[PDB]
């Protein structure tokens, strides 16, 4: 499919169990997500843009459905205003930018 | 063209005359630059991001290449990890996002 630019392109992902609404960013580098809870080891990172920096819990190698595909991958979860798919992510789909 | 995201979306755009670098940024509804001399007048702008809230001034109607495409809109200036060229300018030169 092709996705405009109009609206902020926000999809429905599914990860540990759990329905949430996601902005797919060309901008991250990470995936990161609201609180939550996911499974396994994780640890501590900083993340900075606009407004400065926050503190957010790393863990790698998680299950993620989005744009009816799997995709496995880090994912940082953390006190973000809104949930963002990054490249780590988008690569897996297949997503690219066109012009 | 087409960009793939195994690595950050970092082109050339041209503002003033100048040569810089800036990311691709599907996550951002505005175009937010690093400090430069911008002409004409400017108002406040209060955006969000990841870290909270901050005010950026806001340039209207300003000239700007991306990608060697002309775009004339809002430019944001104000405290940013880099350069980003948000929705506002990625609609005007015909960017979309494809998988
Ligand atoms: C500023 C960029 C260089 C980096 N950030 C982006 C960016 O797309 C954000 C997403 C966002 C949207 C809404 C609310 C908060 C954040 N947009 C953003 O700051 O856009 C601003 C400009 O337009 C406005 O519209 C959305 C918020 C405002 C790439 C992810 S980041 O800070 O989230 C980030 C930094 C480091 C890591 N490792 C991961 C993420």
């Amino acid at each position: 499919p092709q996705i405009t630019l109009w609206q902020r392109p926000l999809v429905t992902i599914k990860i540990g169990g759990q329905l949430k609404e996601a902005l797919l960013d060309t901008g991250a580098d990470d995936t990161v997500l609201e609180e939550m809870s996911l499974p396994g080891r994780w640890k501590p990172k900083m993340i900075g843009g606009i407004g400065g920096f926050i503190k957010v819990r790393q863990y790698d190698q998680i299950l993620i459905e989005i744009c009816g595909h799997k995709a496995i991958g880090t994912v940082l979860v953390g006190p973000t205003p809104v949930n963002i798919i990054g490249r780590n992510l988008l690569t897996q789909i297949g997503m690219t930018l066109n012009f």
